[PDB]
């Protein structure tokens, strides 16, 4: 198995490659960057295997910066990326440039876009690159329900691992925290004690604000990211058919919504998106769903115009 | 188990603290920096435990800049830090802000000092800290080794697991190669151009990229020590008699390494000539040693 | 880390102590069994050796018959054990012996209990042991909840993981299906038959093959305690109010577990007839414990 | 991925079968007794599966008692098994009963010979069951070593992976340590300090009598040799391409040797032995592995009589 981080320079991208090679199913890993980056990737590949000498493990490492150097990829990740319609207008470019046409000469591909607009780029990633509608997804607000699981473990103070949430929709001020879905040890958190004592509303919003408080402070989303792509990348390679909230196209499944995409809960296999789990939302929850399409397809529009 | 990250905002430390953090064997990393960085600590925490959640690991993570925020810590993890002389001076002045008296409040620390030059600021760390010579170790030559280690899979096209290599002396120019010890499938082995290629390659990535492979070396030491798993690894260790008589240094050996910290120096039999190479490597750290001690009196 | 295994040599603690051997955080396993039993207890510790060289891993293995020999682990595994109230009062005087006085000697012990009634064995174990009510603790529902997640993933042809369910009270005939705190790919969800099968499960496993079940149910405690993780299980612990005012009584609850034992009881909301059959339960446990307590003295 | 565990009713099958499923490589583990025992394997499939809860993992758990209940299997283990001449007789007509002929239905099967005496009974397996040479090996003196090993890490007081070693030849008397490449962190024994205080001739002797040993003691190996099994197993499934030290034929790589299945070093991957390791053996060592074939051979002609 082969991956492709496009990107691969940046913050995201190195530190995705560097965990991606630990991955028993990951043998290779091919660093994509502009032509003028080729001394940073020839650092990071040594950098990388270094890492892997340290941790016994085998990955070998090719860098690249043209087409042929990544489209053969069994997954091609883009992280590569630089006003909210100048900047998708902007990535949207990138995304044309690199994916245009990936279905002619690997139809096999699969996509993992992580550029931002997640949700809008993944869709003009699907359309410029020709793929079957499962084979293209986003990180979308598989990241965002990672950090609300950090805030309500925290809360009841118990391993992050033991509570299971879902935020769907789009990646940014619109997302739907679907606490119908959430629980602590398999325990709705409705039923669980000091639930009343959790404020839900003030927790949704410093996830809506994390990223750009972390770029604020950190200088961006680095490692939790960079484990999100791996962990996706392994749930596709491993063919390990579970369900994730990836920024996926929607064909009806979801109360009738369909031509675009966003977050929403999606089994993912090696032939990518297995199936759009229909989700039991409550009724305020479908509401939010909605509001948010409309957003993220509004932006879609824009983008595919410019492009 | 605690442990603390003394430099976290740098790009060794904080990948460091990322990857020690998945450890199961770690309950809590604190992150250390100066006070002007505390911002960048509050993003780096929060994005270190997104990372863990990602994981399905956990870990308590916190944050501080003065010496009770990590006096505590079980193993505190040295990577801070800024002519060759001149670096060593100014260096050594941050091991001594940083660790001077450990010993008095937490006698049952144990130090990991990563800032260059290790071998000589190992030794810096052991005498500030009054930490007993078990107690206090440096990540030198193992890195020089685990570069060398790649050139020879490559060589042989064999597995990365199939090599085992090990390089002592000073994590530089001195370094030793112990061709003596080096195995490819388990069965005894242009090496000057290889070992040419190891010395410069810290300087040939920081030219180009500018971190992962420190940081999962820091990481399995670190393992090492908290779940006792008494492995014989490449340390900058303080000597004591056990290899030629050689004592008062500290300097990359092989050491048998547990929860106590360096359990014993263990004295490979070195051919005569890297016997000879491992002598003129203590008499460098040796000067050096003494020109940082000097200069922090 | 040191877990001690008491009843080694038996078909649960052999698997068990095997098992717990290959964790990363458990240091040592003492293999406790009578004074006949040592030569099997040789045996079992060379066969626990080899598996863990074979496994990459490793541990100090002991073996012992005696008090001296385990009254100082971290973590004690109770499983020697051998009419109702006859096994009972026979058992019983198998946790007396073995336990009486333990917190005298090792105040920080940690006793998890899985011979039979376990629930009624976990009051017996916490009283003749003098420990604090948090540091004693019993593998009781949640293995009758393990085939029950069995059962429910197999109706909705999911995976293991996506089902979640979770069975409070007796581990026995007055087991609480908590049909509340039940689902199947994070959503809420024939149950009386599968209650059947479940309740039977014991005996009818025991009627075919004579183990792996149990025993890797006892290894993710230990680790969860081991490892702090701070996981909300069920086990049988000591209830001093915390559901309904229910006291002085060792059952099957939901539990947040760590290095220190039971954190906290977590009183769940039940719906109403789940409370009343959890009441009923608790009124049977409460007089097999009485017998029993009646029985040592 | 289908391992089938013949003789899963017994002490070696039953803890091998328990562990093969808790590998992800492993998507079915299916459990083969006599018909008779069928009530046995019901138990323990549901007290695998319970394991399996337990774990969170998942395996899906059959029994059978015929041929086209494990033929098809990727990997067929044999530990079902009953003087040493008597012994090996009636062990190699059970291998023959189950064995034979399992090339023509499923000419990928890879067979795992357990059943002792493994050299002789590897060599049967293959000649019965019409497999090509690489596809059938046995444990041979793989758990010999890690009993090597565990004598090795004890002394030099080290965590028993940092310990490399290697016995090769018959598993049994004739075995031979190869203490050329024994190894403590990459590091020549011969090199350690202390390897002189170490008896090596002790240790050989006792890893020679451990069988028997633990046999009047516990019982006889069960988690050493069910963890070697899924060693195995999992280093042919996931294509690993590692060196052990399994009982493999020969066909002239070591010393122009040839027909024998015996202990040797050979890369194992999902096509079974990718190659023999030429094995770089002192006089005295070669000289050992010479008189240990004599014996297999010998064995192995009297069991192909037999049959
Ligand atoms: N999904 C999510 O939740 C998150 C999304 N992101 C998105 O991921 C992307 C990468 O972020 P990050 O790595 O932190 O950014 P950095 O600026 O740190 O890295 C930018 C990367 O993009 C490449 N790049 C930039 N401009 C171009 C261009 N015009 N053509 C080709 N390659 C280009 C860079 O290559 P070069 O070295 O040549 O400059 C480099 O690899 C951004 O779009 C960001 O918004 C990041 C964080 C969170
Ligand atoms: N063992 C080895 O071979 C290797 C070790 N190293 C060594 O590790 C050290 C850190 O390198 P690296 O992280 O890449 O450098 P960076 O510039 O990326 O980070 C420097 C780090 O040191 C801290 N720091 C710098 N000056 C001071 C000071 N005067 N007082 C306190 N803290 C200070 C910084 O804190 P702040 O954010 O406040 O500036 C930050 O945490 C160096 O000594 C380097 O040589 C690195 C690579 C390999
Ligand atoms: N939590 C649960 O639901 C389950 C728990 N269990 C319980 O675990 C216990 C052990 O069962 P299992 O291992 O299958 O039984 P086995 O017969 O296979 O083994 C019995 C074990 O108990 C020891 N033992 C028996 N009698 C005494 C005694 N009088 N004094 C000291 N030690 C004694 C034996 O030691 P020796 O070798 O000297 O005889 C041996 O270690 C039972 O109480 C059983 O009910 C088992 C299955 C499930
Ligand atoms: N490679 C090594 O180092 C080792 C090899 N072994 C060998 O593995 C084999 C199994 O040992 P172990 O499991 O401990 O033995 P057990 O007696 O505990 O189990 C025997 C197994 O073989 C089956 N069996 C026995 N006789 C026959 C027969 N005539 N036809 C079909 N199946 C039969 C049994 O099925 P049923 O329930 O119907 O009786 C059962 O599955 C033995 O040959 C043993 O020598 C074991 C230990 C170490
Ligand atoms: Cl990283
Ligand atoms: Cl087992
Ligand atoms: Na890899
Ligand atoms: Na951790
Ligand atoms: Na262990
Ligand atoms: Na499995």
């Amino acid at each position: 198995s082969k991956v492709a981080v496009i990107g691969a320079t940046g913050r995201v991208g190195s530190t995705a490659a560097a965990r991606l090679a630990l991955l028993d199913c990951v043998n290779e890993v091919t660093l994509i960057a502009r032509p003028k980056s080729v001394d940073k990737l020839r650092g990071l590949r040594r950098d990388i295997l270094h890492s892997l000498a340290a941790a016994q493990k085998d990955a070998e490492i090719t860098i690249g910066c043209e087409r042929d150097d990544y489209v053969d990829a069994d997954v091609i990740v883009m992280t590569a990326g630089i006003t909210r319609l100048d900047l998708t207008k902007d990535n949207a470019a990138i995304i044309k440039k690199y994916l245009e046409g990936v279905a002619e000469e690997n139809p096999e591909a699969i996509v993992l876009v992580v550029t931002n607009p997640v949700d809008v780029l993944t869709y003009v990633a699907l359309k410029v690159s020709g793929l079957p509608k499962n084979r293209v997804i986003g990180l979308g607000t598989h990241l965002d329900s990672m950090r609300f699981r950090v805030l309500i473990a925290k809360h009841f103070n118990v391993h992050m691992s033991e509570v299971h949430t879902r935020i769907i929709g789009e990646h940014g001020d619109t997302m739907v925290p679907v606490i119908s879905s959430t629980s602590v040890g398999g325990i709705p958190v409705t039923r669980m004690p000091g639930w009343e004592d959790f404020d839900v509303e003030e927790a949704v919003r410093e996830v809506k604000e994390a990223g750009q408080r972390i770029i604020e402070t950190w200088g961006g989303t680095q490692f939790g990211i960079a484990q999100a792509i791996t962990n996706l990348v392994r749930t596709i390679l491993q063919d390990e058919r579970r369900v994730l909230t990836v920024s996926a196209y929607l064909d009806g499944e979801i109360d009738g919504i369909r031509d675009v995409c966003i977050g929403v809960p999606a089994r993912l296999g090696r032939e990518g998106v297995l199936e759009i789990v229909p989700i039991e939302l409550e009724e305020d929850e479908m509401r939010a769903f909605r509001r948010s399409v409309k957003v993220v397809k509004e932006a879609t529009r824009e983008a595919m115009e410019a492009i």
